């Protein structure tokens, strides 16, 4: 078939779906594209880049809040951004894994320092900025890792494992994001108070 | 050599530092064992079972901080057992993703139990309680996580910026993320403490 770089993705995100990160090869690709091996090689050279590339699109294709809303308060914009980060890691099979593999692309180099930019235009120095992103970030891919890996008992043990499969996991992580949230607030609004 | 359980997880663990999760397999096992691999198979069914052992036996024996101390607080506790937590993720390599391959086995069933006991009797629900530990948990894992992954692709392949992300990967890169993880530990814990200290209030 078509072997553009659009193409390719598509074809290797439908294979992830199918497969897994771990059951993922360049084998396997070609085949579902209807070519050799030597053919795709061309086109992909390892299975380190093909996931290079399918973490940054699919934060293209389906993180639509990367960028806060014109006046938007810095904690709406994190709660926005991780509910949007988190849907994208979950619409694709192991997708927390994919996206663990690699920092920021190039193409992904603008949206980040607006990102960045933002959180010191509403008071945080670039440092407490970066910290409170990557505290976000790194909780949100912990709560999708955890449901994406798990695809007699003690009793609040069996009671937990009853409410942490209530749902998909979306109820523990809106909760523990507004934990997160009102810390950085707590952090940001104390200046050089003791808190 | 010896094939007791505490031999056949020594050498495997000193075979996932030497060869990381996805390198390491039986196979390999067998050889730094000296053995045949239906020897090691009598063992050790598969791979996903030695690394269900490692998971379990890496914080058996390197998480010193399961529970907490007499008299301690909820606090202090969450975070004396999340520094302990990441330590002995850090300790192997990929030993978080060996850790993500599954949840509390048996022999941990009563530590955690112990665990959500313990943030009942300070305050907690058990859903608020859970979700505490949960989010010091997944904050937890996915911090080391990004660490490790990102140790294991510069091996692959070598990492122009512009100026914030430049000094952030720079601020990133000046320790091992403890610094970031040690702060957004704070902002966690306070933020549950704003939550439990609100009741029913609107907050
Ligand atoms: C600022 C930053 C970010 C990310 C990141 O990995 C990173 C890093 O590895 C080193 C230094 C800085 C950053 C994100 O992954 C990312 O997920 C991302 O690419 C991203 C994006 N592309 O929109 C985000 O939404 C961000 N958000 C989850 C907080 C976060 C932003
Ligand atoms: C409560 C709980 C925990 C864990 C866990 O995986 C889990 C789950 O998968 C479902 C329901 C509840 C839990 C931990 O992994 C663990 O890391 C753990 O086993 C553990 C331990 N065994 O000591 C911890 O220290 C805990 N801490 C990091 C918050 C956490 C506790
Ligand atoms: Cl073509
Ligand atoms: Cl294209
Ligand atoms: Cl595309
Ligand atoms: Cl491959
Ligand atoms: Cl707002
Ligand atoms: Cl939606
Ligand atoms: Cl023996
Ligand atoms: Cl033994
Ligand atoms: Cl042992
Ligand atoms: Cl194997
Ligand atoms: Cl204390
Ligand atoms: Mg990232
Ligand atoms: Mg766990």
């Amino acid at each position: 078939s078509r072997l553009n770089r659009e193409s390719v993705i598509d074809a290797a995100l439908e294979l992830l779906n199918e497969t897994g990160i771990d059951g993922l090869t360049t084998r396997k690709l070609a085949q579902k594209l209807g070519i050799e091996q030597p053919t795709l090689y061309w086109h992909v050279k390892n299975k380190r880049a093909l996931l290079d590339a399918l973490a940054v699109e699919i934060l293209a294709r389906h993180h639509d809040y990367s960028l806060p809303a014109a006046g938007e308060s810095w904690q709406s914009f994190l709660r926005n951004n991780a509910m949007s980060f988190r849907r994208a890691l979950l619409r694709y099979r192991d997708g927390a894994k994919v996206h663990l593999g690699a920092r920021p692309d190039e193409k992904q180099y603008d949206t980040v320092e607006t990102q960045l930019r933002f959180m010191t235009e509403n008071g945080f120095s670039l440092r407490d900025g970066l910290y409170a992103i990557s505290a976000v970030s790194h909780f949100t891919l912990g709560a999708v890792l955890e449901q994406q890996e798990h695809t007699n008992l003690p009793p609040l043990l069996r009671e937990a494992l009853q409410i942490m499969d209530s749902d998909d996991g979306e109820q523990a992580f809106l909760h523990g994001l507004e934990s997160l949230i009102r810390g950085f607030e707590v952090q940001l609004t104390a200046l050089l108070q003791i808190v």
